[PDB]
């Protein structure tokens, strides 16, 4: 299993409009998120690859850490990172950690899916957030996602996240029993 970490765009995934990007201040009252949310690809519910391990308001935005736990996803991505010329083409030559480099460049955006802001003000009936997605398109804010084998290393890549903020994030990550999370539903698109 891998960890992912990054700042999210906050998005409502509207049916009619093409996209709505929320100001983070519109949702910070519902933070932190300390229960697992599905992590999917490009907001597709049949592409669960793992589970969030916390969403926290820090000084420079809303930071998410997550676990990529899907066996079919990790095995496929790991095989492509070692053998696929296409996957490696946008990456620097001969990376020490090809799987981490490939995810970093192909899935650089984290997006947090929220209810519409009209609901956000206020007293929503049920959960404010539906999922976090790894995205290839549609990034607005700065910073990109970091993938790694150890959460502390992932979070400490972000120079804009302070030592106190990182310790707070890492406390929540450590309190999560990875074994207890159900298997995400990702299926290998080759099957
Ligand atoms: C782990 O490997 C994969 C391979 C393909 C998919 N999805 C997919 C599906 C189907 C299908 O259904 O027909 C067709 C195309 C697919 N994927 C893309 O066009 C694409 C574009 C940008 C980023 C990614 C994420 C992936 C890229 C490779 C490194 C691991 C991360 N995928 C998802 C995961
Ligand atoms: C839906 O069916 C498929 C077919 C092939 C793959 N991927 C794959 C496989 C194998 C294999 O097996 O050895 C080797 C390389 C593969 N693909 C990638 O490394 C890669 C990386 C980034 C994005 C994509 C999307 C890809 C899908 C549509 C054509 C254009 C670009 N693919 C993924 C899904």
């Amino acid at each position: 299993g891998l960890y992912v970490g990054g700042f999210v765009d906050v998005v409502s995934c509207p049916k009619l409009e093409q996209e709505l990007y929320l100001d983070p201040d519109q949702v910070t009252d519902y933070l932190p998120v300390t229960e697992p949310l599905p992590i999917t690809i490009e907001h597709l519910p049949e592409t669960e690859v793992g589970w969030t391990l916390g969403l926290f308001q820090v000084s420079h935005g809303i930071f998410c850490t997550g676990a990529i736990t899907s066996p079919a996803f990790l095995e496929l991505a790991s095989r492509l990172a070692d053998t696929s010329h296409v996957a490696r083409a946008p990456v620097k030559n001969l990376p020490k950690e090809p799987l981490l480099e490939i995810l970093h460049t192909w899935l650089p955006g984290l997006s947090l899916s929220s209810i519409h802001p009209r609901e956000l003000s206020q007293t929503p009936s049920g959960p404010v957030f539906q999922h976090v997605s790894l995205c290839a398109l549609g990034r607005r804010r700065g910073t990109v996602a970091v993938y790694g084998h150890d959460a502390e290393w992932v979070v400490s890549r972000f120079s804009s996240v302070s030592k106190s903020e990182r310790a707070h994030i890492l406390q929540h990550v450590s309190s999560c029993r990875l074994e207890d999370l159900s298997t995400p539903n990702f299926v290998s698109p080759l099957e």
